């Protein structure tokens, strides 16, 4: 089965063959030789500037969203959290549930963020000491504009906080000339890596002045950049270190494949060639070609009253290729990515079987 | 070719590591319901034979899933015993400071089984304590709790019981039920042998029934980690180590194929008490008596000799083949020597020989 999910995806042979090692968690071989070259490399693919340093955490990326959400920010900050889908929303979720000082900018999913709304919300309220905004919202496909409230974070002074869980690693970027101090991202999505665990590249001098203000031990993100930066890497508690191979090997190829850049332009290639070959089809995008993300495009559910995307999938899935169920409130859809071990062929492929699984036609 | 004599991560089989060369579709049944649901059901038949209990996955590590029980298992009104006698039971009572949990601490010591007395004398002068907390097989020193003592005390004083069974839960056997325990913490890449990647928690239905809203957290909430596995049959939350998850289950397949725990512990006690043996005939003593001993791990005193150095004696030892841990007691300068994993008699007598070769002090 081919994965065309936003991740877990289909992860090359290779990265999985590197899984098959057990480390000790104490041994300098693990420590000095594989998590600080993790380290060194994820700053390196961040920016070219100086001032960066890497943290890993074990959980899911939402782990690690919320390890910044009670780490980088003290009792009397406050964060502008831009929400237009399930993952801006989920922080605005997080920091009710913690307690967290906060502004809800909610756009709706299928429209782009306002920047003069948000600058507006930025000169009225001077309180505001953090900004939040997802970059790539694979609910539905879209890319904000991290670039512009970037901008406007280095403006008013403000601390910029960015999930990239779904665009690092697949999207040029220069956190540091994106005025970024805190750039989430998974290890499982663009990089290619397999689920384990998730991490934030920041800026030092931010990330430094952390210390006691996660409430959470699991979650501090200090202690655990802290720990790592004076024992050569080593994490505080258990690493799931075969997955942390793993995504040694999946840096490994994302520079032999060319690095973002060269990644960045297959991914978008898949999907041009995705979306044509739908529409030729007859279905037709959630969103307009502009607002698209190059990782996973969304699109509606064919009206056809035996159109069922159980079916569907189902369909698909007997000829290989597993598709991925779309979650947008307002429109029926469903979502196709297009990373992972994804060429050309593999979408000619799709389409075929998309054809072929297109029972109500 | 390196055994790893840790208290875990540890050396698994290639098995359980050829598990793991597979994707899988966090939103497809062939994993929720045909891996995660069987996982969960064989997990919770593995600490008990009674009903009313059920299984809870979480990502990240151990630690993870204690500080989840904390935040999760208690009410605004509730309070917590925690002995600590090692690094696991401190770290409880260190959450539960940043967390701003009420709690009693019974600190006695790093080297000392807990007092059964004293701790009821404990639950009879503060009747605010709802819950009581303790780690099974204390890592730290190699030291084992009496968790059926203070489940029975737990049970007679009403009180809901938390049990941090990390490195005990498929080494030693227990039955939950019969425990009086309410939640049982535990690993998935010690005992069960399986591989890092996330832990577990066994609870009483009926306890964590009650948990909706105590969280903090959205990541750590238990009761929604478990609600959503319920609801939509094995589903996590958000993603999930998928890898990891179907090394554990290869990991449960081969401790049924072993025996079960009945079968796991008896070579592990076997293992840990030819090393004991052997090392004492090296001239090494342990920093416990017999009677504290775990099956697990053992703590020995680093030698005298001012020219001992753990690094080099470890390098030496790695050199040979076999990867021991250093140690961190308080008070007294030690070293350790797991025997879980894929570890077996011969393995024992092998190490021993190397320890010798690796004395290069004497
Ligand atoms: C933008 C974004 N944020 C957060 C997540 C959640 O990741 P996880 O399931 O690994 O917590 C996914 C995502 O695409
Ligand atoms: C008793 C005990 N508790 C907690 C841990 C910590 O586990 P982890 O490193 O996986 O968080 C280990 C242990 O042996």
């Amino acid at each position: 089965y081919l994965l065309l999910t936003p991740g877990p995806l289909t992860t090359s042979r290779t990265v999985k063959e590197a899984m098959l090692f057990d480390s000790c968690t104490w041994d300098d071989d693990y420590n000095i030789g594989v998590v600080e070259q993790i380290r060194q490399q994820l700053t390196a693919l961040a920016t070219a500037s100086e001032g960066y340093t890497s943290v890993l955490l074990q959980g899911s990326g939402s782990y690690a969203v919320e390890a910044v959400l009670g780490s980088a920010l003290g009792p009397q900050d406050k964060v502008l959290i831009v929400s237009n889908g399930a993952y801006g929303a989920r922080m605005v979720e997080m920091a009710g549930l913690m307690g967290i000082a906060h502004h809800a900018y909610d756009c709706g999913e299928v429209a782009r963020p306002d920047v003069q709304a948000i600058d507006a919300i930025l000169n009225a309220d001077p309180t505001i000491s953090h900004i939040a905004m997802v970059h790539s919202e694979t609910t539905t496909g879209m890319l904000n504009p991290i670039d512009e409230v970037g901008a406007l974070a280095h403006r008013y002074g403000k601390t910029y906080i960015v999930d990239a869980m779904s665009s690092f690693g697949g999207i040029p970027m220069d956190i540091a000339a994106l005025h970024i101090d805190y750039l989430i991202s998974s290890a499982n999505k663009c990089i290619q890596g397999v689920p384990g665990f998730a991490f934030v590249i920041a800026r030092e001098q931010k990330l430094a002045a952390c210390k006691g203000h996660s409430r959470s031990l699991s979650l501090d993100l200090y202690a655990q950049w802290r720990c790592m930066e004076d024992n050569h890497g080593k994490w505080r508690f258990t690493s799931p270190t075969h997955t942390v191979l793993a995504f040694a090997q999946a840096l490994k190829e994302l520079a032999k494949e060319g690095g973002v850049a060269a990644r960045h332009q297959r991914y978008q290639q898949n999907q041009r060639s995705l979306v044509a070959g739908m529409r030729a089809l007859g279905f037709n995008t959630l969103l307009d070609d502009e607002l698209h993300s190059p990782i996973i495009t969304a699109f509606y559910s064919p009206e056809d009253p035996q159109y069922r995307f159980s079916e569907f999938y189902r369909r698909l899935k007997e000829q290989g290729f597993v598709i991925y169920p779309g979650k947008v409130s307002q429109s029926d859809c469903f979502r196709i990515g297009n990373i992972g071990e994804v060429y050309a062929a593999d979408i000619t492929a799709l389409l075929t079987a998309i054809r072929t699984a297109m029972y109500w036609t």
